């Protein structure tokens, strides 16, 4: 499933290049990973990956 990383609060993990979300969605046996909307999002995680299901969240 595709979707946006979050840490261990389940905060969408923020990037600022592609590289960076390539390596890690990679990590997260992911296939499309990349920066977009100031945050990490990976295409392929898996079904029980820890992600957003929101593309407006608040973290705080």
């Amino acid at each position: 499933k595709d979707g946006y990383p979050v840490d261990s609060k389940g905060c969408k993990l923020s990037c600022v290049a592609n590289n960076y979300c390539d390596n890690q969605c990679k990590m997260k046996k992911a296939s499309g990973g990349h920066c977009y909307a100031m945050s990490c999002y990976c295409e392929g995680l898996p079904e029980n990956a820890k992600v957003s299901d929101s593309a407006t969240n608040i973290c705080g």
